[PDB]
């Protein structure tokens, strides 16, 4: 059920990453950085397993996890989170929560396209990705 989420995937388009990194109180200089950043996002399966793979300039992260068990993650901001991605509705819904904060990382297939909805807050940002060869 996740497998069109599946490979290689690079980023073409941003819209509000500044708000919701404030939101989450990164500072500006690695806001500045982030801005410019065009990353490389890996899906890949093993069994019950995924494993995310987000690849730049800047940061490096990786997570594995099984959909719906919680899992502990330390984001590329430097936050220690409490984990849980979900499948719902076709989308892969990604829950961090911490210090009694929460933020969603939702991934929805459009088009072939993988559209990444960040919110903490108020502050929702929409990041683009396209799938590589
Ligand atoms: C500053 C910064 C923050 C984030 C989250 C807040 C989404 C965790 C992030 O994922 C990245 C890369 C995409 C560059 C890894 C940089």
């Amino acid at each position: 059920m996740v497998d069109a989420f599946l490979g290689t995937w690079k980023l073409v388009d941003s819209k509000n990453f500044d708000d919701y990194m404030k939101s989450l109180g990164v500072g500006f200089a690695t806001r500045q950085v982030a801005s410019m950043t065009k990353p490389t996002t890996i899906i890949e399966k093993n069994g019950d397993i995924l494993t995310l793979k987000t690849h730049s300039t800047f940061k490096n992260t990786e997570i594995s996890f099984k959909l719906g068990v919680e899992f502990d993650e330390t984001t590329a901001d430097d936050r220690k989170v409490k984990s849980i991605v979900t499948l719902d509705g076709g989308k892969l819904v990604h829950l961090q929560k911490w210090d009694g904060q929460e933020t969603t990382l939702v991934r929805e297939l459009i088009d072939g396209k993988l559209i990444l909805t960040l919110t903490h807050g108020t502050a929702v940002c929409t990041r683009t990705y396209e799938k590589e060869a």
